[PDB]
C-alpha cells in the first residue's frame, strides 16, 4: 500500500524531542525528554495528583519532522480500565520537512473526577498521529499519580 509506506516514512523521520504540562497557573507540573510517541511500548509517566484538579492543562511539545505533513494532527483518549473516559483532538497543520517546532495546546477537562487513589496505574491515554486522513502511528502511556 502506498498510504502505508508513506505513514511508515513519515513516522521515521519524527521524534517527539520534548514536552512539558503546564496549569492553565503557568506552573510547570510535569515535563520529559522521552519520546512518548513511540509506537509498540507501554510508556509509563508519574504525574502529580493535582493534575487531575486543574480545569485545564497546557501543554508543550516539541517535535522534529523529516517529512513534510499536509496536516499533523492528534486524535487522543484517556482510557480507564480499557474503557474511554473522554477524547480529544488537536490540529497542528502544515509542518516543513526537516523543521523543528514547537507546539502549545490547551487541554480542557471534561464530568467529575475519580481520585488519584483509583485512577493511578489504571489510566492509560492513547494518542493517535495522524498527517491528514493518514495514521502515522498509535503510542500509549499508562499513568501514575503521585
Ligand atoms: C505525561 C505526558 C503526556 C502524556 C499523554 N500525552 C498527552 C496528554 C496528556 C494529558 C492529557 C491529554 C494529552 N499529550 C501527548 C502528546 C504526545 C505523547 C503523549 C501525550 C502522559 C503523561
Ligand atoms: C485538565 C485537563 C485534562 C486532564 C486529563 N486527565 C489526566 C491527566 C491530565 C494531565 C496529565 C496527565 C493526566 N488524567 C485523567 C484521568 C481521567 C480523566 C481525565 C484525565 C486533567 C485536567
Amino acid at each position: 500500500s502506498a498510504k502505508d509506506e508513506r505513514a511508515r516514512e513519515i513516522l521515521r523521520g519524527f521524534k517527539l524531542n520534548w514536552m512539558n504540562l503546564r496549569d492553565a497557573t503557568g506552573k510547570i507540573l510535569w515535563q520529559g525528554t522521552e519520546d512518548l510517541s513511540v509506537p509498540g511500548v507501554e510508556h509509563e509517566a508519574r504525574v502529580p495528583k493535582k493534575i487531575l484538579k486543574c480545569k485545564a492543562v497546557s501543554r508543550e511539545l516539541n517535535f522534529s519532522s523529516t517529512e513534510q505533513m499536509e496536516k499533523f494532527r492528534l486524535e487522543q483518549k484517556v482510557y480507564f480500565k480499557g474503557q474511554c473516559l473522554e477524547e480529544w483532538f488537536f490540529e497542528f497543520g502544515f509542518v516543513i520537512p526537516n523543521s523543528t517546532n514547537t507546539w502549545q495546546s490547551l487541554i480542557e477537562a471534561a464530568s467529575q473526577m475519580m481520585p488519584a487513589s483509583v485512577l493511578t496505574g489504571n489510566v492509560i491515554i492513547e494518542t493517535k498521529f495522524f498527517d491528514d486522513d493518514l495514521l502515522v502511528s498509535t503510542s500509549r502511556v499508562r499513568l501514575f499519580y503521585v
